[PDB]
């Protein structure tokens, strides 16, 4: 709760006459303070209409006796904004949502979301995936794997060179790529307008078959067999549901799966949508069950493993000894003591059900403000969420992918639109993109210069900024500072403890995480050409 307006009078006073913004502020504060109604986002905005007009005063009188006073109170006002987001406070709706598009489901996959069905029965369990987009990756490997040889061809007389610059044949590469990836699209844009009213999926068998040497037989049944895989698995499709409500959205995912490519990106906005709508928890496939607090309380860590390592091996355990999954890794375990390792399968073994192992979630009680994420190396990381339906906070972070598409859009959509190579189509992109560039805006101007390459070149890591953690951490920028639009701001780890996905509640040093936390980095660039270049001799 805030001061009243007459401590505000009392602390504030002074030998001048109240200013008019003076006067607004006082209102502002009164009429926050006689709120009855106890619904979160009425409380928020009223605050957030103070703290505007406190700005105002403070930025017209920057020599104001009042200042003091006001920074106080804008001080007040950030905690009163967590004040509000801890008052009312319930389970969120037992729901968990994965989402594997593009092709057919792992069984890899469906072990690890095995084990969140059976510690968490009452949960309901969706595998959100898109009935007509069976084929995209299988696309976008055919796409590639002919850029690569076509760029290796080209440059065989330079690759073997040890000197060689590596990135001479990924720039190369990425030209071949950009126009195989506009042929399907123009080729896609000719079809689907026609009374046939073909998918996705249709239109990419017969561009594969006509392109890529492929045999329609073979797709169709890869088709088939992967819809069918996904319905006897919670299986839910995008297409029969309510997920996209309008167009600008549904464009936005359709750009990801099919102008690009990039099924993550498509995920990061199918997860979104899906939380807005249904509520409950997100989670990426690699994600597996907390671990009970007090399992292997009883074992002492030895300092030579790192905080990390200690969680990997505590799963790797469970693993060897219950075996859970199939063929979980045991390298980290296997080493290094054998005491510990007796001592891990005295309790493992001391233990008879699974629901003895992991904890269950039973009620994650959030408030409708909110959204409650991961975090990774400081920052937030969006493969795991919690959220009610139509939350304050989703929106928030929806609002920020709208805005940063339609600004990508704005300046990507003449270049994409005219009849240019990738070397032209950028230039065009890169020219009106960076004409556009404040002091606000520079840095994510930088960071989605390289969109077109993502996935195909390293170090293009635009989708961070666009539909993945940074759009997270600006909107969390919004939410505790009352703001609105943020770009060039964002929030990390350490400043939102109040907001982060209990860490009782999930494990995140899993086998399948790690294994892909790979990043196109320069080092793993450097060892998928070697492989590149072994492979074509
Ligand atoms: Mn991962």
């Amino acid at each position: 709760s805030l001061i009243s307006k007459e401590e505000l009078i009392k602390l504030a006073y002074s030998i001048r006459p109240r200013e008019n913004e003076y006067k607004t502020i006082l209102t502002n504060l009164d009429e926050y303070n006689k709120l009855t109604t106890n619904n979160n986002e009425n409380k928020y905005l009223q605050l957030k209409k103070l703290n505007e007009s406190i700005d105002v005063f403070m930025n017209k009188y920057k020599t104001s006796s009042r200042n003091r006073a006001l920074s106080n109170l804008k001080k007040d006002i950030l905690k009163e904004v967590i004040l509000i987001k801890n008052s009312n406070t319930s389970p969120v709706e037992k729901n968990l949502h994965f989402v594997w598009i593009g092709g057919e489901v792992s069984d890899i996959a469906l072990e690890y979301i095995k084990q969140w069905a059976d510690i968490n029965a009452e949960y309901n369990i969706k595998l959100w995936y898109d009935s007509e987009a069976f084929l995209v990756n299988t696309l976008k490997k055919a796409i590639v794997e002919s850029s690569t040889t076509e760029a290796l061809q080209l440059l065989e007389e330079e690759i073997q060179n040890p000197q060689f610059d590596n990135m001479k044949f990924y720039k190369k590469r990425m030209e071949f790529i950009y126009d195989r990836q506009k042929r399907f699209i123009n080729y896609y844009k000719s079809q689907i307008n026609k009374p046939t009213v073909p998918t996705i999926d249709d239109i990419i068998k017969s561009h594969l078959v006509s392109e890529y040497n492929r045999d329609e037989t073979v797709l169709e049944s890869y088709r088939t067999n992967s819809l069918r895989k996904i319905n006897s698995n919670h299986g839910i499709d995008i297409r029969a549901n309510s997920l996209f409500t309008e167009q600008e959205l549904l464009n936005i995912y359709s750009q990801e799966l099919l102008n690009r490519g990039n099924l993550a990106a498509a995920s990061d906005i199918v997860r979104l949508l899906a939380l807005k709508n249904f509520g409950g928890v997100y989670l990426d496939v690699d994600m597996l069950p907390g671990i009970h607090s007090d399992l292997f309380k009883t074992i002492s860590r030895p300092s030579s493993i790192g905080l990390d390592r200690w969680e990997m091996i505590k799963l790797e355990a469970i693993m060897k000894y219950k075996k859970y999954i199939n063929n979980y890794t045991s390298e980290n375990f296997d080493k290094l003591d054998q005491q510990l390792k007796d001592n891990f399968k005295l309790i493992i073994e001391s233990k008879s059900e699974k629901s003895e192992i992991f904890s269950k979630l039973e009620n994650l009680n959030v408030s409708d403000l909110e959204i409650k994420i991961a975090f990774a190396l400081g920052s937030v990381i969006n493969q795991a969420l919690i959220s009610k339906q139509g939350s304050y906070l989703t929106n928030l972070v929806i609002e920020q992918v709208k805005n940063r598409y339609q600004f990508l859009n704005q300046h990507l959509n003449p270049a994409i639109e005219s009849d240019n190579n990738f070397t032209d189509t950028t230039k065009i992109f890169h020219d009106s993109l960076f004409n556009s560039a404040t002091a606000e805006n520079s840095m994510f101007l930088t960071k989605i210069a390289p969109y077109l390459q993502v996935g195909f070149m390293p170090e293009a890591r635009s989708t961070i900024s666009l539909s993945g953690p940074g759009a997270y951490a600006s909107a969390y920028y919004d939410f505790i500072n009352l703001q609105e639009n943020t770009i060039e701001k964002t929030l990390k780890a350490s400043d939102l403890i109040e907001f982060k996905f209990p860490e009782n509640n999930l494990s995140q040093l899993t086998e399948q995480e790690i294994n892909s936390l790979w990043s196109f980095d320069q080092a793993s660039a450097k060892y998928q050409f070697e492989k590149y270049v072994r492979d074509y001799t």
